[PDB]
């Protein structure tokens, strides 16, 4: 219904917090949680637990039976402070 948009000041302040996020696909997914879950036998992440977890996030996102599990992760949305602070004329 809303977007929940995270900044590079919740990313950094909340892995303080204990919470280790990470920005792919222009989303930000929760990685401590994900590799608790990549930890587990029979989650389908315990196939990719010889992965770095932000990779194995990738091939998560690639992967259409995964992809439903990352609906979970997915926090929210990232958007730069720059990004909407910007007027961009259409040379792009």
């Amino acid at each position: 219904e809303k977007v929940t948009l995270v900044r590079i000041a919740d990313l950094e302040n909340h892995n303080n917090d204990g919470g280790f996020w990470t920005v792919i696909d222009g989303k930000v997914y929760d990685i401590k949680d994900f590799q608790t879950q990549s930890l587990t036998e029979n989650s389908i992440l315990a196939q990719f637990a010889g992965e770095d977890p932000v990779v194995a996030l990738e091939a998560a996102l690639q992967f259409e039976d995964t992809r439903e599990s990352m609906h979970a992760f997915c926090v929210g949305q990232y958007l730069e402070p720059d990004q909407e602070g910007v007027t961009i004329p259409d040379l792009g």
